[PDB]
């Protein structure tokens, strides 16, 4: 590790602790006794500690504030990532291991509001990444070639529900991704978090999603992630939503390889995503028990629950309507991560019934 980077490193250290009202795990797990043990320390791939908490540094906002920039990087600074990885998922000591894929008893999931009086649509993605390429950071302009190759021709080979076309982004015209990304489909531009972390080098290079012509089965190629494997519709029948997407992935898997961890299950680029890499979601309304956003935020948390706005990560609420999902992902299976969704979203839209 050069001077240079020492020189960000202590000088990023430096800031973080300035910070006094910067609430990021980066900020709250980095102690002076885990940034001297990790701070000299290099990947196979150069990787550095500031190629890990750089994004946070930049962006105090942050809530978790790091990425693994290779697979190595998860143990190589363990130091950082297993105490912000112990403190999101809820629990994950040193020596635990994520279980085994297990989709569960799909007809046991029911549907969210009958009435259909809150929730506006549901969604369950996962995220893969393939064996023999590397996190964001570390790919070469090629690779991210390679890999929209590889994925894309693979799809090609869906059929039924699941058949559908690939959409590259280099020659997508602004007017068509400015409403695949309004229509809550495509994945934005530009995000800040992301692009200090240097994982959007070369966009648009590489970058595209996949669909069926109903939309209802998407596939994110090279975003945050190398796959993003996503189903959703409008309405709550959770059970559909997730068996499509069980369907797509047990089919994809059969066909490409993915970086599965002993510990860590699926690997992802976030530390927040590894495991089942699960986030099921619902766009939902809770007029009374979302007046005050730290309010509806409180409540969701008691149920392991997160909030985001309309448009996503670090976004506001738009017409009351809130992103509501299940926050853990690693420690717990496919059916349990679907389950917490489940279970307190039917719980809030009963506060919400009972509230005056
Ligand atoms: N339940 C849902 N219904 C419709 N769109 C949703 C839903 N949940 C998430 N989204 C959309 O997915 C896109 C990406 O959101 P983000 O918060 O980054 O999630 P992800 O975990 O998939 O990366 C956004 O356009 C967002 O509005
Ligand atoms: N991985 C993801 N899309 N969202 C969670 C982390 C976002 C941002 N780095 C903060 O911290
Ligand atoms: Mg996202």
């Amino acid at each position: 590790v050069d001077q240079a980077t020492l020189d960000k490193l202590e000088a990023g250290f430096k800031k973080l602790q300035e910070a006094s009202d910067c609430k990021s795990l980066l900020k709250k797990h980095l102690t002076k006794d885990v940034f001297d043990s990790i701070k000299n320390k290099k990947t196979g791939m150069g990787a550095t500690l500031l190629d890990v908490i750089q994004s946070g540094v930049e962006n105090l906002d942050s809530g978790v504030g790091i990425y693994a920039p290779d697979a190595e990087s998860y143990r190589t600074f363990g130091p950082l990532f297993d105490p912000i990885i112990d403190d999101y998922h809820g629990g994950f000591k040193l020596t635990d291991k994520h279980p085994p894929k297990q989709w569960g008893d799909i007809n046991t999931l029911v549907d969210l509001d009958p009435a259909g009086q809150f929730i506006i649509s549901t969604r369950v993605r996962c995220g893969r990444s393939l064996q023999g390429y590397p996190f964001n950071p570390c790919l070469t302009a090629e690779q991210y070639k390679e890999m929209e190759e590889k994925v894309s021709s693979t799809l090609s080979s869906m059929e039924d529900e699941l058949k559908g076309t690939y959409y590259p982004l280099t020659g997508m015209s602004k007017a068509t991704q400015q409403q695949l990304i309004d229509d809550h489909f495509l994945f934005k531009e530009g995000d800040r978090f992301l692009q200090t972390a240097n994982a959007c080098r070369y966009w648009p290079t590489g970058r595209g999603i996949f669909h069926n012509d109903a939309k209802t089965f998407l596939v994110w190629v090279n975003e945050e992630d190398h796959l993003r494997i996503i189903s959703m519709q409008k309405g709550g029948d959770l059970k559909t939503v997730y068996k499509r997407l069980v369907t797509a992935v047990d089919n994809i898997e059969s066909k490409l390889p993915f970086s599965h961890d002993d510990r860590f299950g699926f690997l992802t680029f976030c530390p927040t995503n590894l495991g089942t890499t699960m986030r099921a979601s619902v766009h939902i309304q809770l007029p009374k028990l979302a007046k005050d956003r730290k309010v509806l935020e409180d409540i969701a948390s008691k149920f392991n629950l997160q909030v985001r706005g309309t448009r996503g990560d670090h976004t506001e609420s738009e017409g009351g309507v809130y992103d509501i999902s299940n926050k853990r992902r690693l420690g717990l299976t496919e059916y349990q991560a679907v389950r917490e969704m489940q279970d307190g979203i039917l719980e809030m839209i009963k506060m919400e019934k009972a509230a005056a």
